């Protein structure tokens, strides 16, 4: 097992990661900015180095200050968790040749998987179900790209292949908006990514998010450990996840699983990842893969039994995966809400002080965040305060656990979407299950 890890991360994934090596055995080194010398994880830590100053930019995006700090310290393994630099190729690189194990895929792998373009071609080549699409970058003629939408049919989506989830993308209705559209998605990724490639996908009018959980070893072994479903979100950001997805038969599970397994043999994936796909009309379209740990990984482990968390530094250790595809059962239903530090009425980050904090306890209840009394959320980071997660044998078990788990939950001092949360629980549609993409602003305006 690793000897000693920097947690390259903050607040509620980096105190997930700490509990993580303490049950390993393994030594944790704490590297936060000046801003996060009070977090949860950073006071529990073995070993804390300050990075930089408040700014990401300066601090958690600092690679050369978190390799010293990982030098320093003597680790051996350095975690990104998610955000970040979890999916920087470069990064990942620099931790290899520095000597260190970096605890996710190898740098290629990222960089394949990181250009979208390059992602659904691998997929395309592996017999992963991916949306009709242009099938490489789009050109300056304006004949092949109208064209190119005549072959897929509109509606048609353009969008960045260095962005992603929302970013730099629009729909695109008949020809007469392509010509301005393409122009435009051009620029925006030339903008903040640096790179002007585009690409067509058909639009899928009304999809649910759902995706599959992946480990692999460095090894040709590779597992899946079933999906989850996504799809309540507000401005492409996730608020609700739920695992496993209502309506997924175990057929489909078992036919996607396998597709997605067979795609990491194929990529040589190493340590965990998801495979997003839309999902409509009983069909899978691959959208992007996320190669690293996701915010709502406690879902798939309360219904797997898997500690994913300690299967990737188990991966990263150099163990071969230790469990077989027939050994992983899904079990009962798990859901988790977001907690965010967030104004109800206006969705501006409510950072400050909290005054009053008390958090949700009882069976199948699963609280995950670093908050305390007395705690200061700084302006200068994600919204995303605490992850609750409830499990019960059965979905509406799990449900009726989350309603009475968000109303025990007291955050004062600072505005929280725990009210909307529970607005969402008690949705009649949210509780039938299987609501779309588009869910929750329609039920909001
Ligand atoms: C993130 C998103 C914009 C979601 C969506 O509506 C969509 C879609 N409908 N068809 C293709 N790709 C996408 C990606
Ligand atoms: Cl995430």
């Amino acid at each position: 097992m690793l000897d000693k890890i920097v947690i390259a991360n903050r607040g509620e994934i980096a105190l997930r990661i700490l509990r993580a090596c303490k049950e390993l055995g393994i030594k944790t080194v704490a590297v936060h900015s000046s801003a996060d010398r009070d977090l949860k994880h950073v006071l529990l830590a073995d070993e804390t180095v300050c990075i930089g100053p408040a700014p990401s930019v300066k601090s958690y995006l600092n690679i050369p200050a978190i390799i010293s700090a990982a030098e320093i310290t003597g680790a051996v393994a350095i975690h990104p968790g998610y955000g970040f630099l979890s999916e920087n190729a470069n990064f990942a690189e620099q931790v290899e040749r520095s000597g260190f194990i970096f605890i996710g895929p190898k740098a290629e792998t990222i960089r394949l998987m990181g250009d979208k373009v390059s992602a659904i071609a691998a997929m395309k080549k592996a017999g992963v179900p991916c949306v009709p699409g242009s099938d490489g970058p789009l050109g300056d003629d304006m004949d092949k790209n109208r064209a190119i939408a005549k072959r897929i049919g509109y509606p048609v989506i353009i969008k960045a292949s260095g962005g992603g989830g929302g970013r730099g993308m629009r729909v695109v209705r008949g020809d007469a908006e392509l010509a301005q559209s393409i122009s435009m998605t051009r620029a925006e990724a030339k903008a903040a990514f640096s790179n002007d490639m585009v690409y067509m996908e058909k639009y899928l009018e009304n999809p649910r998010h759902v995706e599959i959980q992946v480990l692999a070893d460095g090894q040709g072994n590779a597992i899946y450990l079933a999906e989850r479903d996504c799809s309540m979100q507000r401005r492409h950001q996730k608020v609700v996840e739920e695992a496993p997805a209502p309506g997924i038969t175990p057929e489909l599970r078992r036919y996607i699983g396998e597709r997605c397994a067979k795609a990491c043999v194929d990529i040589g994936y190493r340590g965990a990842g998801t495979f997003e796909f839309l999902f409509e009309n009983g069909e899978f379209y691959f959208i992007e893969m996320n190669t690293r740990i996701q915010v709502e990984h406690p879902v798939t482990e309360m219904i797997t039994g898997v500690d994913l968390i300690k299967e990737q530094l188990r991966i990263a250790a150099g163990q071969p995966l230790s469990i077989k595809q027939e050994e992983v059962h899904v079990r009962g239903h798990a859901v988790e809400c977001r907690i965010n530090a967030e104004d109800p009425n206006t969705f501006l980050p409510s950072p400050g002080k909290i005054t009053r904090f008390h958090a949700p306890g009882g069976f199948g209840v699963r609280w995950e965040s670093h908050i305390y009394a007395g705690y200061t959320v700084p302006p200068y980071y994600d919204s995303m305060i605490g992850k609750l997660i409830c499990y019960g044998e059965n979905r509406d078990v799990a449900i009726a656990r989350m309603k009475n788990a968000l109303q025990e939950l007291i955050i004062d001092g600072i505005k929280t979407n725990v009210d909307l949360q529970i607005r969402i629980m008690n949705d009649e549609n949210f509780q039938h299950g299987g609501t779309n993409i588009h869910y929750l602003e329609k039920k909001l305006g």
